[PDB]
């Protein structure tokens, strides 16, 4: 059972099969390929809307700008943080309408700023006096939002001086944006982020703007590996919002997740292609997807990857220190340095899950090597709702 | 003036224009672009025939896969050594002979050692004993070249025991090759390579195989950035394989130069298109192509850039202490962490000279950002003599 919609194509789980079976199913040339569960996304659309009810969803795309994944995202409601012409572009594309897009690249190029005024685009961010000099002659009537600190931020000592050089221009300035990043441990950083919001949304009233829009930008894992959770960062921004942010003041509150929406969505299938044996004592073994290709997150991304072995466990197997290697003819796409794993075949696949954010967006075709091909499916019940 | 050739644009200098007045013509929605200078991939040929007359040079495809580059070096009469399956589909592509290929990735997919037989590519590298069973099933005719370590490599402690294994497979293995790579700072290691595959040699002659090739790797330098200049290796070479392998005992020569024919050719004009002052005191440059675009080289290559200005020197112009940035929404898109520049402004221009190896090759369009188009030229006596 599958069906076809934006130029894809999903196939549809029925009994209690998931994604996971789908996988071996196929398994069951051997090029690398990817498993993409957009019941995965939906998933996560209605624990952010349980999470974050006051807070609306601008899916960053630079994240995952996979076609399907966009379609996906765009019926189910959410709105869209573009970067730049392209990915505008892409939403307009899909149908998305120009209010559900924030151009949230506080540093743009001009020609890419007269384009988002050509196309209705009026949501953008800024931080510096140089960017609203750009907006008074390529985007006048823009309606701006200041990012702020927590390379992009401005500090609370310098953003009075923007909103008054904002005011000198006659640019609207509708609100704040901060963001912290998925690097961070602590929930609190999130908390001092709104209360730094509150003390720009006073400075601006003071200077005669009326802001009414709050993003508190991304950050929030889309995994379980990481420790901190969704929810308990979820959790303590709620009495923020309620307490800087009330709802009787008629402000917008959005954010600006990527990672959050689709990591756990794609497993990534690797076959081992070569083997190398350094003495039964170690080995070495290399497959068809590296650091150049989907891999790049543990350079660009800082990921941190982890090998699970696609056949089923046996018992009392032997276990040796092992390598595991990408593709290229490069020294350095190595993917895992040092793990313990049975002795695997050429032939064999190794699978790594949560390789939906960060890797698919980066990723090259350096010495030739192809991308993998990407299978959706979404279960039945999943179908029904995003309908 | 102009010519159009294997899909290709090349416009011919005439007077005594040079590629930097191309550049600068160019310059007189300000996208960043390159000016490709094919002659100067003709200067390198010319330089290699002199320097290692007895070395046919194989490309190394994966540093710059760009079509008008494998063109030219097609058309001058290099062989190519291709890592997978679309190099070798690229290579062929544009008329080049098997016979001119060199498949030097010793850990290859199997269907991809499939590829190479169903097309007639008979010259490939391995260096473990899995490579050798893969090699028996899947292209048993195929001549071997053993790559010896100076990821990859077989010890000398090792060799034998492959050989033999190669030996009771009947696989033919005609060579050995050896790469030293790019961030040796000493000669000496060239040549100590040379004296190692000797032993090789011998080591394969009491085997029962009498090895006729001998391939050099890559490594050489492309630009006058590099200390160790071309000519203060192959002066050592040159004796090394006089010593160890001379010419009347019919052995043939290769190597696998990559970087060396292209780093020089590439120039990039990147636009300045926004900025920060940090408090005249300090500035920060936001420039149109970055480290997920052709600057992947500062982080897979380790290479170090350099930002020229394009505008002429000025007298006693102020220098400031600065950053340049790429374009991404991603706070690692950084290119120069640190260098002294007089003020600049939004609309200028950046100029990045030797960026031909490592760069357009592994670049990504990450959160929309495009590639950069590239503009070839080729001074008239180049031209003429190409044909
Ligand atoms: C990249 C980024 C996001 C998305 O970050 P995630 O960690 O994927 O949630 C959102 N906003 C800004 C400004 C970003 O730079
Ligand atoms: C990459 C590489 C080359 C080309 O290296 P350069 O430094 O560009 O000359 C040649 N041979 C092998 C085996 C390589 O891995």
């Amino acid at each position: 059972s599958s069906f076809t919609k934006d130029e894809f194509d999903c196939h549809i789980l029925d009994e209690g099969f998931t994604a996971k079976d789908i996988l071996d199913q196929k398994i069951n040339d051997k090029d690398a390929f990817y498993v993409a569960d957009l019941g995965d996304i939906l998933k996560k659309h209605l624990r952010w809307l349980k999470a974050l009810p006051r807070v609306t969803p601008f899916y960053a795309v630079k994240c995952n700008d996979s076609r399907a994944i966009v379609s996906t995202l765009a019926a189910i409601g959410t709105g869209f943080d573009c970067a730049s012409k392209t990915e505008i572009q892409l939403v307009q594309g899909l149908g998305v309408p120009a209010e559900r897009v924030i151009y949230a690249n506080p540093c743009k190029q001009v020609s890419q700023i007269k384009y988002a005024a050509s196309n209705g685009v009026q949501m953008m961010t800024f931080d510096s006096e140089i960017e609203l000099m750009k907006v008074a002659r390529a985007h006048p009537k823009a309606k701006l939002v200041l990012r702020i600190a927590t390379k992009f931020g401005a500090t609370l000592k310098t953003s009075r001086l923007l909103l008054e050089r904002a005011k000198e221009l006659n640019i609207d300035v509708i609100g704040v944006s901060f963001h912290v990043g998925s690097g961070c441990t602590d929930p609190d950083t999130f908390v001092q982020a709104v209360s730094d919001a509150r003390c720009v949304f006073d400075m601006a009233t003071e200077v005669g703007f009326s802001m009414h829009l709050l993003d508190i930008g991304g950050g929030f894992p889309g995994s379980e590996d990481t420790k901190l959770k969704f929810e308990e960062i979820t959790s303590v921004i709620n009495p923020a919002l309620d307490k800087y942010f009330p709802s009787d003041s008629g402000v917008r509150i959005i954010a600006e997740p990527g990672r959050y929406y689709v990591a756990s969505a794609f497993t990534l299938a690797v076959n081992i292609i070569a083997k190398k044996t350094v003495w039964e004592q170690t080995f070495m073994y290399y497959v068809n997807d590296g650091v150049y290709g989907s891999f790049n997150c543990i350079l660009y991304d800082h990921a941190h990857v982890k090998a699970l072995l696609q056949k089923r466990p046996k018992p009392d197997e032997k276990y040796y220190s092992s390598s595991i290697w990408g593709p290229t003819c490069d020294g350095l796409d190595r993917i895992v340095e040092r793990c313990n794993l049975p002795e695997m075949h050429v032939g064999d696949w190794m699978l790594f899950e949560n390789m939906g954010a960060y890797t698919v967006a980066a990723a090259s075709t350096f010495n030739g090597f192809q991308r993998p091909n990407i299978y959706y499916v979404m279960s039945r019940p999943m179908w029904q709702l995003m309908k």
